[PDB]
């Protein structure tokens, strides 16, 4: 059975970008995606659709994305269980217009290694039970925000950047993803550029692959 | 027999504003009773070498080597004799001291404000109650970005990019490991009302 | 008309011996009984009567006090609502044993100042609103720990093994996920604990102000 | 040249433990002490030659092991280098009463893979910089203060109070001010520790993989 590795962290924490370069260092970047060994999944593709109160909370604005209800707990739990059995899957596109899936989807072939991160990757236990290694990327509030800004301004308001990440972001982020820190296996901090650990991780999917 | 009260935490922690909303609820606003001295007006007279730094904004001016701790010392223990002093008026355009100087009363309170304030253990044993304005590294980063852009007229990537490289390792080497030292903590700020009008009615209890 | 205020920490970081320190102080020990003008009330009074599957885990040591569901929130609720109507309240008095609440209940005459302690006293936002003061006693877990194993041999009687696992596994967790995310209401920490003197006469002191 | 791995943590955080089982499942326990390919160094045994009036403090039990003074960076970065160097060496024995070295010594051949692990590993600039890969295991403070009082009461017999009283006027002062601020040097963070088998098998297997 394909080999999943569930990743977490705060946002801009850099569980993305250490995802995409362990790929890119396997050369999962040359690989066509109908023979893909190693497989990137990200949870924000999970997007609930919104019911008709729910998308009355977002009109206003006052929706949080980062809490646990914005996620289709269940749908993740089913597509990776499918996975598991090798089947092929199907992940979905959210429109965030309409705050409902576009018909088009993402094919994933079974692949021998399955990355799946999220910042709530370890809430659900079923989810987490089902991942083989758990590991968490740890990089203080204080960088990741300062990588947020930097980010969303080069093109979102500085001032409205900052209002939604104190009235929506570090709430959500300190209630529900700081609290699943304790089920990593294994800690990588400051992220993307902590070339010692995205090794180390290249080097046990490799043998893997071997 | 002046009664000095210590108060640290980072800056745009609120420590500024706490003090200051505290002896403005006092009306405190020569014959004051309750005065506050901020460590800010005790930084180092900058040598030409240290200046050219500054300028480039390759000077630390929150490392504790960038204040007169044995000025701050000698400044406190003398307001604790009742002694009347003479405070600094720092120029920054020059790096060095100006020629006037603030004259400060004898006062039956003191509140020295600092981020090092609890550093030197000499200075620290001098206050006869600490407080600690905590508030998140999280918070305290978007008060202090806001305020440098919007009041200071500020870079944004040279705010941050000087906050990762100086700012946050200066905190967490020298300030926040101070914390312990505190006797109380108000969490947040100005806005801790409840915590504010505890240190007033105290200060008040006192002059009373 | 009372001035109720609520007081936080995690067992044996030092709250309930400051409140004791607090009225003691105040030479409200010398005071009577019925003219009391600063009382004490305890969460632990308000442990919940137990159904029969909550009592059966207890027998087997699987029932963790220190969960919220051990609470009697709704009891707690009334009672601070009717303190606060200056009316005379009857405090439960709760039997280990039984697991149940004794036929006697202690009774508390409206005082002027209500200290209300415990680990989850923030914990509902019902409750936690009728505080004008939220105070949390904030001790290292550390600390804590060292102090909870000298108590326990001493008067508990009982041995370190039983002391440590029973901390890793319900006292610790339990802290963490209930006590600790409360401390963001507290409008002052008081750190250490009882030997916080300057804290301590901080609070007795402006307690008086009120009483006058 | 051999690869230095640098690990570090609090004491009985399971940094001991974690080196142990590492080299146990690379079967180099069942390995010729000089046919062995990956070896354990203890920051331990580079305890410093204490000065008269250090040994008067170490006497009145007022010095501080856990105090980077306490360790001998010179010979530990000597040392390092010279396994570096693929040269053999001989790494010294204390007797923690006399506070002073021995003539006996410990022999150490050249090998692939070496694992120093100690409470200030990573302090040292000099050191730090010599490790390919720096390893720290977290494991919380209160359930490390279960492990030390367990372990240190059933072999020296301490008693419990001694114990803790230590623990709290100088292990963790000593831990906070000096240990914990090294962890943001580290590569990897492998929490709680020695039955972190995940944790364990990455680090076993990368070193297998050096090892071939």
């Amino acid at each position: 059975e394909p080999f999943l590795i569930g990743v977490s962290g705060g946002t801009a924490s850099g569980k993305s970008s250490v995802c995409a370069k362990i790929v890119q260092l396997l050369g999962q970047n040359e690989v066509d995606y109908r023979q893909k060994q190693v497989v990137i999944l990200s949870q924000d593709s999970f997007y609930r659709v919104l019911t008709s109160e729910q998308k009355a909370k977002a009109l206003k604005g006052q929706f949080n994305f980062d809490h646990p209800d914005a996620f289709d707990n269940e749908l993740i739990l089913k597509t990776l269980k499918e996975i598991t059995e090798g089947k092929t899957v199907q992940i979905p596109v959210y429109d965030f217009v309409s705050h409902s899936r576009k018909e088009e989807t993402v094919t994933v072939y079974p692949a021998d290694v399955v990355l799946f991160e999220g910042i709530l990757a370890f809430y659900s236990q079923e989810v987490r039970d089902l991942f083989q290694m758990k590991l968490f990327v740890d990089t203080d509030a204080d960088t990741r925000l300062s990588r947020r800004v930097l980010r969303d301004i080069s093109g979102r308001d500085l001032e409205q950047i900052l209002s939604q990440y104190i009235t929506f972001v570090k709430p959500a982020f300190e209630e529900f993803c700081l609290p699943t820190k304790k089920y990593a296996d294994v800690i990588i901090p400051r992220g993307a550029d902590n070339l010692v650990a995205i090794n180390l991780i290249v080097q046990h999917i490799q043998d893997i692959l071997n």
